[PDB]
């Protein structure tokens, strides 16, 4: 359950004190975007550091399934869910659900099939069912997660360089995947595309 991971966070995400786990959180969201890219659907991934020390990742793939509790929610709220959807990003067997369970807030926005969907979680818990919130022609998935300050302790702020270097590496391992980093705190931006 998501409680298993709040109980023993380090074991799932890395060391929650020294900043390792807190940065690892980003790469267990990006992991799925790189996979969407690798399956041929996702062309670009925008990773963003927000003034409030949240990190959003936006892809332009198919958009996590919305059908039904919804598919999306299953993925977000069940540890094993990810296996129902040989390359890169994250640690084998860890999906976005670990990220959600360790985030005080996570906002999910899916653009799929002419419609925008939004949903918010607190500490893993959905605030409402996934819901339609307008029309769009774009497709993609967007996760914005605010790390729990109940889990991550000393290093609590995302460090642009740690992110930059690993995103560049990931885009190099996966030729053609366009990864962009943006930092809204200072305007700093990079594009990684081999
Ligand atoms: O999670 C992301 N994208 C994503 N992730 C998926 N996923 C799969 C397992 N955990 C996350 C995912 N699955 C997709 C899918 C799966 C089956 C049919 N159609 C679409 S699109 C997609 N898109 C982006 C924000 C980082
Ligand atoms: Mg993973």
């Amino acid at each position: 359950g998501l409680d298993a991971v709040r109980k023993r966070p380090g074991m799932y995400i890395g060391d929650t004190d020294d900043g390792t786990g807190l940065h690892h959180m980003v790469f267990e969201v990006v992991d799925n975007a790189i996979d969407e890219a690798l399956a041929g659907h996702c062309k670009e991934i925008i990773v963003t550091i927000h003034a409030d020390n949240s990190v959003s990742v936006q892809d332009d793939g198919r958009g996590i399934p919305t059908g039904i509790v919804s598919a999306a929610e299953v993925i977000m709220t069940v540890l094993h869910a990810g296996g129902k959807f040989k390359v890169s990003g994250g640690l084998h067997g860890v999906g976005v659900s670990v990220v959600n369970a360790l985030s005080q807030k996570l906002e999910l926005v899916i653009q799929r099939e002419g419609k925008i969907h939004r949903q918010i979680y607190e500490h893993g818990v959905p605030q409402a069912p996934l819901a339609v919130t307008g029309e769009t022609e774009k497709t993609g998935t967007m996760v914005r997660f605010w790390p729990s300050l109940e889990t991550f302790t000393n290093v609590t702020e995302f460090e642009y360089e740690i992110l930059a270097k690993r995103l560049r590496e990931l885009s190099f391992l996966n030729s053609g995947v366009s990864i962009r980093l943006r930092d809204k705190r200072d305007g700093k931006e990079d594009h990684f595309h081999y």
